[PDB]
């Protein structure tokens, strides 16, 4: 069958990847009690937009679970698939002449079938006439909440929808459900988006020099990515954290723009992913701006390497991963007392919520067609109301086939210290004179991308990680990869 | 006073830019006899946003009308100004603590006001109560119609703008009007952003090599601009057409997204242009992929050449904009007949509107904070209804202070052509035995930027031009080139 590819060394993907999705999610349409024959699902692509009021294009990425569904590129599509076959409809927009002259050759509705491997192309003006025709018990929309941004999916309409009877309550959850567990097919694409932004993230650590803007190294690897890669988008803005920064979790937005010099004696903290036919990648890398660990810098590095391949270790089927998540911050509270910044009972600083001080976010997430993927809170499933593990993206138990970032940390935030300063349960365990030396010192990450296997988990990542590995990564000559 | 500035060798922008502009503003707005004392300017700043329903955050970037008047980064702000004063406010969002771990510093409302130079910031929620204080006699917000989307600006609103008398129609071919016209201070970065452009294309043309996909040049433009330059976006998504891709004139966008492997013989049409703090470039630089131009396409580049440099010559105060296009067709015509593609009279040829065939889009447009600026059919400016000249982005005369690009092209575009050749009007001007080898050629399209000056035009863009200069460049001989005067 065909695929989708950019030519050189980049990835082929075959279009039959989304045609197992629509298989995937007949079959479990099939075996939900509410769902009545003769159902059709009705999806809604993404449309063409623009800035603001001018006429400046921005660039088209397709809805993810549009993309999911049919791969497709181009935007103002709809797609249906019949429940009762799994036959797939794509509808192409009518486009007019003058197309031609501005945007390129106006394909036929053939080209298109061949090209994304569908059983049926028509123009989307007669998606009402098409669906008529089809006599269907109902459509099935795509309505539902993103645990993340507590956005509510955008249902298809079109002119004429009206006629149909019409459920919006059904599809999500099992879409959702189904893209929670990848194929083998969208692994493959998985291990080449953590090949290329491994490699991407190499060439940067080999790059840096004390005196650069922090944002020279975002454009590095984004030229990485898609030139060597073909990922012509990231996967999130990049954050590319140096020094204080790197206390930042989100650091590199256009509020904070990566706008700072890297001084000799900063840490890096380096979370960038390439983007391949929209599927993500998501990595961490952490190092010294200068190639060389200090004995503070060590300390810290070593800690969130211990509870990283604590927490891989441990990941296997039935796994709960909030105990995950507990783990890394008992390891993490270890070592922080072992360095003498803490003082006293682990036990009793695990009770105090202590860990959260120090890691105030979530051990890790699904990954899939979004960095921060669907599905981990569905119905049934809480978030536990706790510092640190409130901020996890699932609280759900481990299943082969999800795909997961491990990305503990530890930063010195000054607000969370202070707080916890100001707290006599967890002030007693802090050793204020020791602390005072990290102020200011940001913090570490290390992300790992993962897949839960039968037994254990695939690493997807490969990037230097010793303290050894990194001086040795950056103090390479090798200088592949020079533009200009 | 403050200055923008991404350090390294990057532009510093003074913050004096934006109260220059606000200023300007007001002062138009004082002699507009619709305008009445107590006046306050109210404008929206955008808003943050996220990829469709997931939490993917989009890269912000600010509002233009908003960025013109106060050059603000952040998002989810308003800005006011008092007409009868001067005084400028920032409204900024109060942000929540957690903003501290996640985002970054949570700086004060006092850090705002030295960054942006206003004379008072507050708190978003706030601005209700702030305005109601001042007793405004109306609200001046902005709702017009873009001429080259079709959309209607967004109108600033706030809970509580029900209270006040709001006034939607006096600000927006107001401040369009300002914008026109750019300041000293704004030609200081356009200059920018065409060096670091121009500087990119000329790493372009050094870098390609036959083989390589369109999409690899787009990376290294982008990567120069943004690590050289500090421009974290370009002007519009790149177009980078090889081979017949080079007819297509947006080529690029999503559906043909600059995928093609570069082939010998190939002619290449690259137009990119990086954007510094919200102000725009645009360049197109055309040359062939293997380095060498052969005779035919010396021939149709040069053509463009010529219609360029006419252009650049003529240019002055008081030129009205379609004659500049009407030349360039003009000479079109002419060199594609004195290159055996056309014969007969080139007089005829202009009266049957032959020149769109190969030219079916305007010679140029204004450009500033927009790549297509606005302001180019302001009340009472008209779009002529004919081929090519319709899809001009203004029919203004020409005036000091105006930045146009100059991008006359020359394309074989197979519908167009056949329309041509159906038409008893058009079809005898064309000499089909010679045009069949132009069929796949693609096109040629030279584009620099450009400000009216009292005198004539101050050329901004700085890449090599002629085919000796442009052969040289591509070898590794860079900087071997003069500009035009
Ligand atoms: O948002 C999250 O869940 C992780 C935390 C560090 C950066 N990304
Ligand atoms: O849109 C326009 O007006 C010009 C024509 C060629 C590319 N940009
Ligand atoms: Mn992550
Ligand atoms: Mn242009
Ligand atoms: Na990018
Ligand atoms: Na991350
Ligand atoms: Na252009």
């Amino acid at each position: 069958g065909p695929s989708f590819w950019l030519g050189n060394e980049t990835l082929k993907v075959p279009l039959a990847l989304f045609a197992l999705n629509r298989q995937r999610l007949c079959e479990r349409l099939r075996k939900n009690p509410a769902v009545q024959a003769g159902s059709i699902v009705v999806l809604q692509g993404g449309e063409e937009t623009q800035r603001y009021c001018t006429d400046t294009g921005v660039l088209f990425r397709q809805e993810s679970f549009f993309h999911w569904a049919f791969g497709v590129t181009e935007p103002g599509c709809y797609g249906v698939i019949d429940v009762d076959t799994g036959k797939s409809t794509l509808f192409v927009p009518r486009l007019p002449a003058s197309h031609a002259t501005w945007m390129g050759k106006i394909h036929s509705k053939e080209h298109f079938k061949e090209k994304y491997a569908v059983d049926d192309v028509q123009y989307v003006d007669e998606i009402a006439s098409v669906l008529t025709s089809q006599k269907p018990s109902v459509l099935l929309t795509l309505r539902g909440v993103n645990t993340d941004s507590g956005s509510v999916c955008r249902e298809a309409s079109f002119d004429g929808i009206s006629k149909f009877e019409v459920n919006n309550t059904i599809l999500h959850p099992e879409i959702v459900e189904c893209r929670v567990f990848k194929t083998d097919m969208e692994l493959e694409v998985l291990r080449y988006t953590n090949k290329i932004s491994s490699e991407a993230h190499r060439e940067v650590m080999k790059a840096v020099k004390v005196g650069m803007k922090e944002y020279e190294l975002e454009s590095l690897f984004e030229h990485y990515c898609y030139s060597r890669g073909g990922m012509r988008h990231s996967s999130y803005t990049c954050i590319c954290g140096s020094g204080e920064n790197s206390a930042v979790l989100h650091y590199g937005h256009a509020g904070a723009p990566n706008d700072r010099t890297i001084q000799n004696g900063d840490m890096c903290l380096f979370n960038m992913g390439g983007e391949y036919y929209c599927f993500a990648s998501d990595i961490t890398c952490s190092f010294p701006a200068n190639g060389k660990f200090t004995a503070d810098q060590k300390a810290v590095y070593e800690a969130v390497l211990r509870s990283s391949r604590a927490v891989m270790g441990a990941m296997k089927p039935g796994v709960w991963w909030p105990d995950m998540h507990r783990l890394a911050d008992r390891i993490h509270l270890e070592e922080l007392a072992h360095m003498g910044i803490l003082s006293g009972s682990v036990d009793a600083m695990v009770q105090a919520h202590l860990g959260a001080v120090f890691m105030p976010h979530g051990l890790g997430h699904f990954l899939g067609i979004d960095v921060h993927d669907v599905g981990g809170y569905p119905e049934g499933v809480e978030r536990i109301d706790e510092p640190g593990l409130r901020s996890l993206r699932t609280a759900r138990h481990l299943q082969p086939g999800m795909v997961l970032t491990v990305e503990p940390g530890i930063y010195f935030i000054d607000h969370l210290l202070d707080e916890a300063l100001a707290d006599p349960a967890r002030a007693s365990f802090l050793n204020r004179e020791v602390l005072q030396r990290f102020r200011g010192f940001g913090g570490v990450r290390i992300e790992e991308d993962v897949v839960v296997t039968d037994s254990g988990i695939e690493l997807l990542t490969c990037v230097p990680r010793t303290v050894e590995e990194i001086e040795a990564c950056m103090a390479g000559c090798d200088k592949a990869f020079t533009p200009f």
